[PDB]
């Protein structure tokens, strides 16, 4: 997927083809997410908070959240 990227230390990332985009909310952190194994932990389209972090499956869907 093309994520969105942040990395405090054109603002995005092309992660593997099994990988997931995360946010960290003020943005401190988007990019690649790696977690395989648990279907539950990300959702699809929407990056949802359930700090504020969360993950999602498509393309850019983590620019923003919800809660």
């Amino acid at each position: 997927a093309l994520c969105a990227f942040k990395d405090p230390y054109n603002g995005t990332i092309l992660c593997s083809k099994g990988s997931t985009c995360y946010g960290l909310w003020n943005l401190v952190k988007q990019g690649c997410w790696s977690h395989i194994g648990d279907p539950q932990e990300c959702h699809y389209e929407e990056c949802v908070v359930t700090y504020r972090f969360c993950c999602c499956s498509t393309d850019l869907c983590n620019v923003n959240f919800t809660e």
